[PDB]
């Protein structure tokens, strides 16, 4: 059964998706009437997977309305009418350039703001990608926290205010390329643009002899003309860019929001519009 | 001054040593009016150390007998009379192999059961290394686990259960040298025991025009043949194989302790009756 507490407070109603290690159940709330989304996670952890998002404040990025720590997790949040990006990209089905746009700005801007904020996701996909509504036109916003990571002081900038009189060589070495661990969402960013953008993966094992992970650290994509004939170059331009090998020469989140696809001022206005449509906003003095 | 369950339990007497973030002194349990060390640490965090050190049983390895956490952190351990090995090679003194090899057979010992038991202590140095008694063949502990870490179940391996559609390149990069943190204790070993050997460190800005960070991720150690000739070519070889800059093929404990120059069964013997000797036993049946 339910917990008591959570019982108390909503009345629990059908599942809207599940899988591994929990599930999301639509729930109303018993004060207001109105429907949210509860994710169910079986027993980072939960609590600090909290603690992260009660912290946040990005439209873009789900925020914690409750939270019930009883025989399993129970996890409040706005229930997003829309589901996950990843039903609209399934089976071959891709989503109009513009669309893409829409929703391609509103992750970057939400990625920024973690990278900004000192967060790295580290579980970008289109799984985690919730839509506001059914229509083409909404709101996203990224979910789903449990491998996310908090920057800071790190062990090497302790080790480096001393002398290395006895300092391992290999940690000398790892200076080159620390601190640089925000681009792993960069790329996976690309390759949710790229799945978008075409309706297939970039890297998979489907018709070819090479292994997956070759692939992948190649930086050699499956690219097929027909189907990217449609896409504009600006499009994939920014595509190539995000799928850099070399984490250093990658674009940043604050690089890809200045390419040239992405200065569109009607894409803009439509995600102002959305944005101002959703909220509810107390008076203000002029 | 000292806080009232402290003094309750002990009456505090001089400094033994002192300097960067802390103190150590000098103490008597008052229930037994024996001597005992106190380390104060001014407010990894101490907590977890201690949680470390409470976990560990190894006769090379200081244990915890006491703990306050007030305004300061005060820890209450058996006091080690010899001081600390720095003292010992300061000032180009050095000690004789025989010495070094007893010594350093304990260090080898006591890091083993650290790496083991997942600890890697990242800190060793000879600052770092304690003396049982003023003689010279005397029982070492290893002390200082601020810096230390515990290896267990990685981001890296979670991923990797995982397809990787989405994940980086340089992550699958980095499976290549993935699980090799605790070679960094091997490399300083190396350090100590050149120290110990020679009375002089491998790599130093003195007298060379090379950065100590190009001497070090080189391997370039400052070889002074007139020193090392009256070293031994076994223990010469053993600083070699620690002093490898790839860590992958640096010497692990393992490999150290069946090294040529540690199969001494006088070296071992002395080390056995030290044990015996520092050990206050109930009775036993047959
Ligand atoms: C703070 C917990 C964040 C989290 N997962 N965290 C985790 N797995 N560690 C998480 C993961 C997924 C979701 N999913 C949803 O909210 C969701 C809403 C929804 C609506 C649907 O139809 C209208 C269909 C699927 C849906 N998933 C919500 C939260
Ligand atoms: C659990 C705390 C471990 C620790 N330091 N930890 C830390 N700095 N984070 C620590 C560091 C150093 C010591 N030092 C000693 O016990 C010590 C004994 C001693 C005796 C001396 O003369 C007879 C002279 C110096 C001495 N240091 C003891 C504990």
């Amino acid at each position: 059964v339910y917990p008591k507490a959570l019982r108390d407070e909503y009345i629990m109603s059908k599942t809207l998706g599940s899988g591994a290690c929990g599930e999301v159940k639509l729930a109303f709330e018993r004060k207001t009437c109105k429907k949210v989304a509860i994710k169910i996670i079986s027993k980072l952890n939960v609590e600090t997977e909290i603690e992260i998002l009660k912290k946040l404040n990005h439209p873009c990025i789900i925020k914690i309305k409750n939270f019930f720590d009883a025989e399993d997790y129970y996890i409040v949040l706005e229930l997003m009418e829309g589901g996950e990006l990843f039903d609209k990209v399934v089976g071959n089905k891709r989503l109009k350039e513009a669309t893409c746009k829409l929703y391609f700005y509103q992750m970057l801007l939400a990625v920024q703001y973690l990278h900004e904020n000192g967060i790295i996701h580290r579980d970008l996909k289109p799984e985690n990608v919730l839509l506001s509504s059914q229509e083409e036109d909404c709101l996203i916003k990224i979910t789903d926290f449990g491998h996310s990571k908090i920057l800071g002081e790190t062990s090497l900038m302790r080790t480096l205010c001393g002398t290395p009189t006895y300092l391992a060589p290999e940690v000398l070495v790892s200076v080159g390329t620390a601190g640089y661990n925000r681009a792993v969402d960069c790329w996976s960013l690309g390759v949710i643009l790229f799945i978008c953008l075409s309706g297939y993966p970039p890297f998979s094992e489907h018709r070819t002899q090479v292994s997956l992970k070759d692939q992948i650290t190649s930086g050699k994509y499956n690219f097929i003309p027909e189907v990217w004939a449609e896409v504009s170059e600006k499009a994939l331009d920014l595509v190539k860019k995000l799928l850099v090998v070399d984490p250093k020469a990658r674009f940043t989140t604050e690089e890809a929001l200045r390419h040239p696809w992405l200065q569109d001022e009607d894409m803009k206005r439509k995600f102002q519009d959305l944005l101002s449509e959703e909220n509810e906003s107390t008076a203000l003095p002029q």
